[PDB]
Parts: structure tokens; sequence; C-alpha cells
């Protein structure tokens, strides 16, 4: 039984985060639970000030026509309870409630390690016999307590687009309404747990190039080489098959070839050696000392560049 | 209380895609969030424009006959709310609900590190005192935002199948309906993490064609045999038990026999060269530098042929 | 309200299998979804064909009486929607719905590389004042789709035991019925997986009976004992803690053996030729070389047959 | 509406366990599905034979009043069906439900590897303006199917003890019934896949008492180190944080001594075999290969008797 | 329906924890199972001792007006049963219920291995045409049976802030209760499993110290540096991703520098032992046995006093 209009209704729209947690950048979605603040006039809840009893009337949800707000990029449906519906005199309707659901929205993992990400919440409504058209009233789009978590992110702002976008779906058009949540990633930890470890195996692999020994530098170059695995696989993990290149993923990637070149170098250092030939071997081993750490560094300003720089 | 009809009751289908997700390699299933589309003539439901009202009038679920649509390769029961009820003048009933289920289609990983799947949704219709027929309304199937995600694959189309196949169940025929959702796997981050990283360890295995010394080429041919069982195991995991072979899977079994057979050499190669024959010996060594290579290029090109070429 | 009989009132069950999957080896359950087919004949549901409508007559499961069925084995109680009650005229009740439940049934895993596993439903009945007994009606025990997935394992045939088991509990006889599943793991998958890569790690292992270094020995020897290990615990995982020994586990362990006298041998091997003894030293690992081998093959030969052929 | 007593009502309880599963050694619980038997006298439903009906009159759970008997270690509330209230003559009332919850109740992994557990359901109940006592009626705490399952674990018995404890809380008395399920561990399959294999890798090490060759020795004694810690760690695992130490966690510590005084030793018959003290130096090893062995086999018996032997 | 006032209502609050357990540290949450208490005095319910019936009056939440006290810091809404009303005379009401919800309070792993932590829960009341304002009843707030289990941890002590924070909230204020557990985690069991081994392998690894040879010393210094890296995962796990360093983090991630410069160091008692100048390398070897082991033990009593003492 929908108020009688003479144009479209507007809902008058607000989230007010309470809890943001588990955020799982394998499934690329969120856990959130906030308000939800929805204000419509139907004038046919007018009700005389002084003929009844107070400023306003609350209803059960039940006797009151109200709006089918659904959200639209959630796993399922939000489980809500409602915190009060308050008629105003005139007939604005005050509804409020306290709804708890997981999101979903993508993530760019383009610069992984260090990366600052956009989420969203949309909130459509379709419409029956008469136009509903949703809007924000940013006073209880402040949606943000001083206490909200999500852990391992920073989080910057949360806020929304005040313009809906009014599709047309299945004959009935409806209204989207964007919510936006900004985060960036608190790396650091990722430096004493990855990065340096992962680095600090790369150059002991290349010690060999102050060694002489085939043996104690198979087993310096590979042992190394296998524990970069180690890290190439427990990065690759906890992030999911990305159709692009990843930062982190490049820089792990390109970490490869140094211990392959480092192998092939080690193994002509050999051929060399053994070639009754020592004047140009230990030539080439004098060469890798250097080209090796400058070459990586270089190509770290080329690749870092690459990513944030462009 | 069906509605009396003359014969076979049409249902009209429609599902639009709302949202995709959680496909599981694993357990061959995946999840999605949608709208289903039903209409069908209830003649009793005729109601006199002029007469009352206004052009339609909506209803509550209860109050109406309504099909029940289960659907068939459904893990549970769709947890669904209603939108809308919409009953025409003439008696077509406009029924919408927004479900959220977990579908369960098989996945061919014949092709796996690069392969296409096409899901399916059944929707059946049990029938009762009279028969029911579903069938697709083209302008609902178009089932299909386009922001559906579903990550590592890229979404090819989204379809059904317009005839129904109409089993005959228990006595009581149903009415089946086949979507179809086509969907290609994105490969390329299985290069860099997989397919690279584990060919590397295959070429550094084998500069033990260009050494002499036993310790340092059980060390270098062993070490890298471990770090592909490393990535065997860890392919091996995201991946269920086919009984057919994967064609990662046998690349990554074929080179098992390559660090096999390079064991033989080098163990070879020294049962020759303390044999005072090191004549022989170093020819050995000298064809394995060109065999092996060749012979892996060589039966690469076999083996792709024989999944893709055919 | 139970249908006054004059005996023992009868329930007639069937169960139409429509999805199974979800056979969890580590927690011996698997999921299924299903049709529960019951039919009774409650004479007070009769209703004189012509002076009423039509042949049947459908109600809500509220207003007729309806036995509790609880089935036996199930974690928790079935998420069942009903389909379709149909009270004949006679009485006779057409009792049908669609549930989905995750079972509990036991597995052996005694010759679990290649085991055939027979799984159960159970169904049982609460009496009151009068006494219920179960039994099939085999065109409802068809119970099987030609579609019934159930990954990794072949389904060989879904029956029921006619005969119910008629136990009697806390004063009160129940009646049991026992629904039986047959399915033989898919093994293969575990030959290029586990048991050739692990066999080769094997050989790999005594090509150190053709060496006389004792570090590359003791190099070859123990890298290749660390890849069992790698397996071991890698099958180790997927699989519960049985309380005898597994076909699998059996020829696991007995590797661990050939690996520990591997070591013995080519530590005698070298106490002896550091014992100014090579002429006994070369003469045990001249035996080695065959005496692995074959007692090994041997011995597989003795094990396998102890498992399957007994 | 509580039934009018002269005194404390007396409540009759009794588990039938139905179903067992789901211990979860990490989290300290597990899963059960039982019968729960109630009965107790309420006059006011006492009901003249021959007046009326039969023997017993049967209720929904709605119209007789029935006492809430809440679980007390139970991670939630109970998912329970109700199966049958047969009211009495007299007004004795025979409840029964079939409940399905997860209780929590402690381990002590004092003797881990091999260790019998105790495990408890409490059943307490708050009283009003009358005094409830619940209190056992043994031919429904009979518990047990003779197919209760639970793998990995022996089950032992199911019993319940008769006093309750009559607590004090919050005002109004409560009582508790403590039911007791004794189990002891399937050990076993933890020697063929940790106790042997772990010994295994720490006697190869030792082998180093019979070789003269730093590398050879660091290789064998450092190699199989590693794989204790890979041991270590998979035990470590499905298995708590006990503030106590454990049996298998004692022995699998203890073995990382023997493992570093053998480095020690190698360590050290070495800087005298290169110090030109050889005379010394093959002394040290001579002893070694006699003490590591004694005192590990005896540490064992200290160690394992101060365990089990106390 | 609220109670008509003069002034803020007061309801009075108390937990009473029943279970505790599911600490998990990568969640940052916990979950628990207790009793809320909950009183206030509605005038309207006030009943005339000696006109009625008994002291009391039980009544269906249904028909009392009751307070809706939400939890604040809970992932989702908390499931409750309703164990007892008991409506006083001059119109007290006596609510109470046992909820069990999982909250979710940050953790601080700024002293990890030894920590201790403080749990919160909030209940806040939002206010309608009346102020509610809320109040611990500290008889009632005692919440803590002799048996709160949550392993790992020792439960130091459960209070409540007994002053509210009264916010102000779109409009309404609400009050908040903070409720707190505190906690100490047992550590102990990571000395025998992460500690202690950790160190082990330290050492080992510097034995290198007193040995000669490149090879026997990469193959010691490195394949330590290994599992070093074995541990920093294993521990890297089962802990978040904090902002901050933590304790555990420091020592482990120092630890991968003493391995560096003992490889630096072994590398370079290398470059010159072969540059005809083992004067000044074996000088060098001399030093670093008091060097390592003095700069590590008194960086870790700089670092822990860093942590704790500070």
């Amino acid at each position: 039984p929908p108020p009688i209009a003479d144009e479209p209704l507007t809902v008058n729209t607000g989230i007010y985060l309470i809890e943001c947690y588990s955020l799982d950048d394998k499934a690329e979605t969120f856990k959130v639970n906030a308000f939800l603040s929805l204000s419509w006039k139907d004038r046919r809840l007018a009700f005389d000030p002084v003929r009844s009893g107070v400023r306003v009337k609350t209803y059960e949800p039940e006797a009151i026509w109200i709006p089918e707000i659904r959200f639209v990029n959630v796993e399922n449906a939000r489980d809500a309870d409602v915190v009060d519906i308050s008629v105003s005199p005139d007939g604005t309707v005050q509804y409020l409630e306290r709804f708890s659901a997981r999101v979903l929205s993508p993530l760019d993992f383009r610069r992984y390690p260090f990366d600052s990400q956009t989420l969203h919440i949309y909130l459509i409504v379709r419409s029956v016999d008469t136009r509903n058209i949703v809007l924000a009233v940013d006073l209880e789009k402040v949606g943000k307590n001083d206490d909200v978590f999500l852990t391992g992110w920073d989080i910057e702002s949360f806020t929304a687009v005040v313009k809906p976008a009014n599709f047309a779906l299945e004959d009935r058009l409806e209204s989207k309404l964007d919510y936006q949540l900004r985060i960036s990633r608190q790396y650091f930890s990722y430096i004493p747990n990855i990065i340096l470890p992962m680095l600090f195996i790369l150059f002991i692999s290349w010690t060999a190039f102050w060694s002489t020994s085939y043996a104690a530098n198979v087993t310096l170059v590979v042992s190394t080489l296998i524990a970069h695995i180690a890290f190439n696989i427990l990065v690759e993990t906890n992030l999911p098959k990305t159709p692009y290149m990843t930062y982190t993923g490049a820089i792990i990637f390109m970490i490869y070839l140094f211990y392959f070149v480092a192998v092939i170098e080690v193994t002509v250092q050999h051929y060399l050696k053994v070639e009754s030939q020592p004047a140009r071997a230990a030539s080439i081993t004098r060469a890798s000392r250097i080209a090796f750490p400058v070459v990586f560094l270089l190509a770290n300003i080329i690749l870092a560049f690459l990513f944030f720089g462009f």
C-alpha cells in the first residue's frame, strides 16, 4: 500500500558504520555492521499534533508502508534489526535499522604491498505504480565511529555519492546509491617478514662471486633459490589470481632471474677454470660482483618507477 | 489452489545475475545472486480495470497460488526474498524474487591451466492435478550486470536453453530449464608463479651437463628435483582428484622423468669417469646437453598438441 | 492426532537422490540432497470422490497428522521443504519433501588408495499410542539422477534394505530403514602425484650403490629420505587417524626402512673402504644394487597380496 | 504457570547418545547428538482414566508447563526437536526431545600420544517461585548406541553423576547434573607416522660417529635436524597451547638436544683431527657411538616413567 | 509502549560469564556465552500484592515493554533465549536472558609471546520519547563461573565500568556500558617449540667459527638460515599484520642479521685463507667465536629492555 504521491517519492538514506572487519583479500569481500537511516513523507500518516498524543508516533514495521531498500553488492541479504520508526506529524517517517552484512567490492593489487583501496556499498530500490529515488542525508552518512577497526588497513574516509544512478530494469526503474570507503593498507610488516628476509637470501646467494669452489657455490646459489620459492609461495597464497601483474609479484619474479644467471655464471666460471683458462674465468667472476648488485638496484628503480612512478 | 486450466500451464522464467563469486575449483561449485522472474496467467485473478483501482494489483505471496520452482543442482534451498507480485487485469501474474544460492555444476580440468567452463542452473517444476511447463522470457534472462565479477575468470555469456526437458518423476511430470554461464579462466598468473619458476629449476638442474663433479651434480640435480615436488604439491592442491589426466599435471609429471634420466646420466657419467674410460664418459655428457633440451621442447609440442591441438 | 488403526501403521518410504557431494574422508561424512517419499493410509481422510471435488485433495502439512520420520546418522536435522501432500480418496496420503542434510557414515581406508565404500542413511520412526513400521516403495527408492556427481568417486548403486529393524527404545519401539550407497574411489590421480613421484625419489636414492663417495652418497640417500617425508606428510593429512594400518600407509612406511638400511650400507661401505679392506666393501655395494630392488618389488608382492589378495 | 508443589519439584533426566563426532583437540570441544529424557509430576495434569480417552494424553509443548533445562558447557543453545510428550494419569509427564549440540569440555594432553579423556555435559535448571531439583533415571541415561563412533578414540563409558550440585545463582538456586563420557585415544597411527619416522632420522644423524669427514657429517647431522623440525612443527599443530609440558612434546624437545651435542661432537671431533691430535679425536668419536644411544634409551626410561610411571 | 517516566529511565545491567572460548588472535575476536541481567521500574506494571496472586508475576517477553539493549562490538546479533521475566509489585521488572555471541575487541601484540589483553563488551541503548541510562548491578556483573576456560590464556578479572558513556547519535542519545575481561597469555609452550628450537639452530650455525672448510661452512650457516625461515614463517602465521613491531618478531628479525654477517664472515674468512694471508683470516674467525655470542646476548638485553623494560 504505497504512499500516493503526485511525483517521484524521495527516500532519504544514510549509513552509520559501527563496525568493520574481515577484509578478505583472497575473496574480495569484507564485513560491515552499521545503521541504515531512511526517511520519506507519507501524507496518509499525518496526525494532528494537539488532537492526539505527542510530537511523534512510533510504529511496528508491519503497519506502515516501507520502501524495500536492497543492497546490491552483497553476498546475501543483510541481517537487520529495526531500531525505531518515528512518524512526524506532517507525515515524515524516520526509519532506522542496524544491519550486518558482508559486502563484495573488487580490489586492485596493482601496487599490492603498498596500496589504497576504495570499498563500495550500493542500496538500490525497485519502483512500483510510483517511482522512487533514493538520496543521501549527510547527517546520517557520517557513518563512522572513532573506533572503526579493520586491521591491517588505515581507514581514509567514508562518504557517499549524492547523485543516485537511476537504471531501468526489467521494466520499472531503480535508484542506486554509491557509498564509498577509502583505505590504505598498512604495509610495514611486509618488510621484516618478506622484503628484508627475501633480500638477504638473494645477497647470501651471490657471495658465490667471492668463491672459487663449484660445490660450495651450487650449495650457496641453489639453497637460497629454494628459500625464495618458499617466500614466492608464501606470498602467492594470501593473494587472488589477478589477470595483471602485481608489483611485489614482479620483483619476486624478477628475483627468479638473478638466481638463474647467477647459476649460469658459477656454472660458467667453472667450464673456464677447468678449461685451463682461469685468466678469463676469474675475470667473469670479478665482473659479477659489481654487475649483479648494480643491475638489480638499477632494475628496481626502473620497476618501482614503472608501477608507482607512472 | 492451482489455476484451473484447459491444458498445460506455462510459467515464464528469467534469471538476472546480479552477483557472481566463490567458484570453488576444489568443490566444483560457485555462488550466485540474481533475480527470479516468473509469469503465468491465472484467470481467477482477473479484475475489471475501470471497476476497481489501477492497472495492476499487488499481492502478498500468501493470497495468490504460486508455482513451486525448485532449483535442481543446488547444495541447499535458495535463500530468496520476494520483491514484487503484480497481477495484470487479464490474470497475468508478474512474480519477482531476488535469490541467493550456491549452485553445483562440474568442471573439466582437461586443459586446466588454460580452460573454459560452462556453468549450469536448472529450475524444475513438479506438476499436480494439472501440468506445468516452464519457459524462458529472454527479456529477463538477460541476467547479467555490467559488474558481474567472478575473479580469476573471464565471463563469456549468460544464456538459457529455451526448450525445457520434461521428465517424468515418481508419477507426475516435471519441467527443467537449462541456464548456462560460459567462462574462460584467466591463466597468466600461472606463468610467473608456476610455469616459469618451475622451468628455471629444471634448467638449473641440467647445468650438470657442463660439470664433471659428482658431488656438485647430485646437489644440483637433486636440490631442484625437490623444488619441482614443492611445485607439484602446490598445484596438486587447489585442484580435485580428476579420474583423467590434466594438461599441467601431465607436463608436471613428465618433468619428473627428466629429473630421473638426468640423475641416471650423472650417475653414469661417473661410473665411466672412474672406470678409466673418460673417453666415453664425456661423450655421454656432451650428448645430454643437446638431447635433454631438444627432447623436452620436442615432447611439449607433442604433449601440448595432444591436449589443445586435438 | 494419529490415525486410529487396528494394528501397526505402515509408512511407505523412498529417497530420490538429486545431489551428492562433499564426501569428507577426514570427517567420515558426506552431503546429499534428495526427495523423501512417504505414504500411509489415514482412514479419517477418506472423501467421497463424486460428492466432492477431484481425484485427490491437497493439504498444508498443518492440517493432516503426519509421521515424524527422523534421520538417524545425521549431524543435524535435515533442512527440508514440503513439495506436495496428496490425499487419495481411500485415505492414502502421498507426502513428498525435498530434504538436504549431511549424513555421517564410517569409511574403511584399509585399501585406501584403491577402495570401495558403502554409505548409509537410516530413517527411524518413534511410535505413540500406536505402532509404526516403515518400509520401502522401490518406485521411489530409485533415488538417483543420471547426473549424480560426487567427485573423486565412482557411484556404484543406490538401494535400500527392505526389511526394517524394529528396535525398542526408552519404552516405545522404533522402525529403522537402511538405505545404501556404494562407491569406488577413483584412484589414478594418486599415481602421477604420489605413487610414481614417491618411487622415483626412492630409486634416485639408491643410485648410491654405483657411487663410491660418502659425501655425494649422504647427499643422495638423505635428500630423498626428506622428500619421502614430504610425501608421507602430504598423504598423512587428507586421511583420519585409523586404528588399523592403511595399505598406502604400509608401503609408505615400509619405504622408510629401505632408506635406513640404504644409509646403513653406505655408512658401512665406508667403514670398510677406509679400513683398507675395499675388497669386502665393494662386495657389499655390489650386492646392494640387486638385493634392494629385488627385496623391494618382492616385499610389495607380499604386502599387496597381504591386503587385496586376502 | 509452574505446577504448584508442596516442596522441591524433581525433574527426572536421561541422555541417550545417538551420535558422537568432531572431537576437536585444538578447540577442546566435541559434537554430540542424543535424546533428552525429562519426567515430572504436574498434578493439575491428572485426568481420570475411565472418564476420558486412553492411558496417556499427548500434548504440544505449548499447552503444558515445561521446565527450562539449559546445558551449561555448550558453545550455543542446543538445536532440539520435540519427539513426544505423554502425560500420565496421575500427572506424571513424559517429555522427550532429540537435541544436537557441540559441548565444551577440557582435555589433558599430559600423556598426549597415549591418553584417556573424560567428557562432560551439564544440564542446569533455574528455579522460580518454586525450587527444582534434577536427577538421573538410569533407564534413559543408558545413552549409548552400539554404533557410537567418534573416530580416533575408543569410547569407554557413558554414565552420569546421580547427585546434582545445587548452586545458588543471582538469587534463585539451580540444579546441575554431571554426565560423563570416558574415552581413550587410539594412538598406534602415531608410531608409523611420527614416532618411528622421527626416530629413524635421529639414528641416521649419528651414523656420523662412524664417519671422519666434516662435510658429510654436517650434511648428515644437520639435514636430519631439519626433518625433526618438520616433525616437531607437524605435531605442534593439531595440539593447543598447553601451559604444561606434553609427553610427546617432551621427548620431541629432548631430541633437539641430541642433535646439538651431536653437532658439538662432530664440530669437536674436527678441531682435534686438524689439531694434529687424532689420538684424542677418534677417542671421542669412539665414545659417542655408545654414549649417545645409551643415554637416549636411558633418558626415555627416565622420561617415560616420569609421565606414565608416576 | 514505553513506561511513562518523569525523568531518565535507569536500566540495570549485569553479565554473568558462563562460557569463554575461541579467542582468535588472527581475527581479533572471541566467543562468549553468559547471562544478561536487566531491571527497570515500570509503574504501569504494579499489581497489589494481597489483591492478586503471589509475590511476583511472570510474563512472556511479548506483553511487557522491554528495552532494546544492543551489543556494540559484536560481529552479529547475539543469539539469546529468555530465561525469566519477574515483575515486582512496585513495578520493578527482573529480566534475564542467556545470550551467546562473538565479540570483537582489538589486541596488542606488542610483547606478543608474553602479553596481557583486556577484552570488551559494550551494551548500548537507544532512547525514544524518553531517555534511557544503563547502569551496572555488581551482584550480576559477577559474571564468571569458576570453570571459565578460554585455553592458552590465564583469565585475570571480569568487571564493568560503572559509569556509562552517554553519546548522542543521529538525534537521540544512547547509553554505552564498558564490560572488561583481563587475560594473560600462557606463554611457556612457546619456549620448547619456538624459542629454544629456534636458538639451537642459531648456535649450530656458528660452530662454523671453529671450522676452516668453506663447504661444510656454507652447508652449516645456510642450512640453519633456512630453518629460521621455517620458524619465522610458522610464527608469522597465527598472528595478524600489526602496523607496529612485535617483540618476538623483532628478535626473530634480528636473528636474520646474525645469519648474514655470519655468512659475510665465513665468506671473508675464505677470501683471506686463499689469499695466502691465513695470518689475518684465522684472526677474524677467532674474534667471531666471542663477538657473535656476546653481541647477541648483549643485543637481547637491549631489545628485551626496549619492550618490557620501558
